[PDB]
DNA sequence: GCCAAGGGACTCATCAATAGAA
RNA sequence: GGUGGCUGCGGGAAUCUCAGACACCUUAAACGCUCAUGGAGGCUAUAUGGUCUGCGAAGUGAGAAUCACGCGACGUCGUGUGAGGUUCAAGAGUCCCUUGGC
DNA sequence: TTCTATTGAT
């Protein structure tokens, strides 16, 4: 019932708090470059990596040295958590030289980037929680925005510049999420349409859940918005501003595509006791890690259809194949085995949910 | 050699000691 | 007088308040804006068609777009601090790889 | 001057 459940609020720093924020990933990127340099130029010296362990002592002896003692400046559990994100990659590295097939690379350099991050732990109650504040190792108290209902116990919080004056952090409680009650519905069935996202349906009836309001629009403001910044010649302040309003484009449609499928997964999750969608405008790939972990977290069950289901061939009520189902131009088409006639989203629908219920054995 | 966006695999600290301060 | 929406801030989405503007006449659609410069092109639908424009299109340079309070300068501007309604939803980190663009 | 916040070693 306890379950690693992360709060991310938006964080509004003052310009200390910005500067030491900046020292801290520099510090962490620094520390991550020089201990991967050591590491290699141990192996090549003794043949023996060298463990964490003694990556630590030396930044000990390294935060003593006069050379590097600014790092003195910065919060130690982002420099340690530093050398472990160090550590994780070589060991990923040494775990993948065994498997055949796919293999992770070597750790390369860290290289300067908009995106980065620094991990700070929790202890003796250095991380406090407050209405619309937050506090955190070596910067005090930051006004939040956003703040939801935190509980449980705090792990870490995780410091993240999403771009230039963008700060947003990741707090990390161990929270325990107690299980939804008896859901009204027993099961559901997900698809994926051209003009609707979704075609769910719990059996009595079909739900289209259409794409959210205003997403042709924005799609159509896209559009507009890569004609301006192709036109405009490379190099100008014009083009970054068109590049930057293009981007911000990009975010509100990324933002919207999430909120519509945090809704339409929480509403399936409170309606639904077992959902079931064929595993493949559509970023499905979101849509099933959040129904997967929200149906974990608050007890829902997930029952995926085996790709080798060809559903929308198959006439639910009779089960018989047709090669004409496979061209998109037939939307309604009729089964002579079964002599009717059924939509063909309104009947994919229908054999994912029977599928997704055979899956699960129930 | 340089940036952005997606994807897959694995994972998500604790405490004794100690310096300092309102 | 009534209606709709483009752009900006209000953690995300819708609504709404306000602001930069504006369209039309009971139908809701279309479009962010200002100044300077620029010198015939710009946008949309199905090779073809429609609309804007030369008392100025694309491009280039600069700027403003909620509220309160303090400070400085010349009623005005610059700066810092603080605040922003109502409803729904919010699981992230690390590593490597892939793709796209220079 | 006892409570608060940070550090090094696992
Ligand atoms: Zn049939």
């Amino acid at each position: 019932m306890i379950r690693n459940k992360a709060f991310v609020v938006r964080l509004y720093p003052n310009a200390a708090q910005t500067e030491l924020i900046n020292r801290t990933l520099g510090s962490a990127r620094f520390v991550y470059n020089h201990f991967l340099a050591r590491r290699i130029a141990a192996y090549k010296e003794s043949g023996k990596g060298l463990t964490y362990g003694q990556t630590s002592s030396e930044l000990t002896l390294l935060k003593q040295a006069e050379e590097t003692s600014w790092l003195s400046e910065v919060d130690k559990f982002a420099l340690q958590n530093s050398l472990k994100n160090l550590e994780t990659a070589y060991k990923n590295f040494f775990r993948t030289v065994k498997q055949s097939g796919k293999k992770v690379g070597f750790p390369r350099f860290r290289k300067k980037r908009t995106g980065e991050s620094y991990r700070t732990q929790f202890t003796n109650n250095n991380i406090q929680i407050g209405e619309g504040r937050l506090k955190l190792p070596k910067l005090g108290w930051v006004k939040t925005k956003g703040q939801q209902d935190i509980q449980g116990k705090i792990l870490n919080v995780t410091v993240r510049r999403i771009h230039e004056g963008h700060y947003e952090a990741s707090v990390l409680c161990e929270v325990e999420i107690p299980y939804l009650p008896a859901a009204p519905k027993f099961a559901a069935g997900v698809d994926v349409g051209i003009k609707d996202f979704a075609i769910v349906t719990d059996g009595v009836r079909f739900k289209h859940e259409q794409n959210p309001k205003y997403y042709r629009s924005t799609l159509k403001r896209l559009r507009k918005a890569q004609q301006t910044l192709s036109r405009r010649k490379k190099g100008s302040a014009r083009y970054g501003k068109a590049k930057t309003k293009l981007a911000r484009i990009h975010k509100r449609i990324v933002n919207k595509r999430q909120d519509f499928l945090h809704k339409l997964t929480t509403s399936l999750v409170r309606e639904y006791e077992i959902i079931g969608t064929e595993h493949l405008d559509a970023g499905w790939g979101e849509f099933i890690r959040q129904l997967e972990y929200k149906a974990a977290w608050y007890g829902r069950l997930v029952s995926k259809v085996s790709p080798y289901f060809p559903s929308s061939q198959l006439c639910h009520d009779c089960g018989f194949k047709n090669p004409e189902v496979k061209n998109l131009a037939v939307r309604t088409w009729t089964c002579p085995n079964c002599g009717e006639t059924h939509d063909r989203d309104e009947n994919a629908a229908l054999n994912i949910r029977r599928e997704a219920l055979v899956a699960a054995g129930i």
